[PDB]
């Protein structure tokens, strides 16, 4: 039962116009295997068009080779990203969380996504209230990439919606 492909692949953008699919994939084959290792190159010319991408066997895979950046392949530091479901941002919106949910129940659901910056817990401008959502920020977008194409997200005993924000 193997993940969608489109879930296993990496954009990789930024590289040297030197790098060939041999060479994008003896540096990525380090996190994985790849059922797939692609050189955009122009159709007449053969340059390279800059961007390439890696397709793995598994997410466990993705997940490594994005914790191993930055990746220098080829003498340049590239631009690795998960295909679209790009929208890069590193916040996101939480709904659906209602009045109970406190700062650390994100926390503790949402530090295994990513390193934490900011949590902003909404409340009415007039009363204080909680308004039941709230918005996460995170260092760097691939938390956020890895959030919203989950189908769940369970947090406080609450299933929430997520999405990226601005
Ligand atoms: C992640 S990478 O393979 O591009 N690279 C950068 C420094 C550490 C490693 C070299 N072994």
């Amino acid at each position: 039962p193997k993940e969608p492909e489109q879930l296993r692949k990496l954009f990789i953008g930024g590289l040297s116009f030197e790098t060939t699919d041999e060479s994008l994939r003896s540096h990525f084959e380090q996190w994985g295997t790849l059922t797939d290792c692609v050189v955009m190159r122009d159709p007449n010319t053969k340059r390279s068009r800059g961007f390439g991408f890696v397709t793995y066997a598994t997410v466990e895979e993705v997940d490594a080779a994005m914790n191993a950046r930055p990746h220098k392949v080829d003498g340049r530091v590239v631009e690795p990203k998960r295909a679209v479901s790009h929208l890069t941002v590193k916040k996101i919106f939480v709904g659906g969380i209602k009045e109970d949910t406190e700062e650390h129940h994100l926390r503790d659901y949402f530090e295994q996504y990513g390193k934490i910056e900011v949590i902003e817990i909404m409340t009415d401008r007039g009363s204080g209230k909680k308004r039941g959502f709230a918005f996460v920020t995170f260092d760097d977008h691939d938390s956020v990439d890895k959030i919203v194409i989950q189908k769940y997200h369970t947090v406080n005993g609450h299933n929430c919606e997520v999405r990226k924000a601005l």
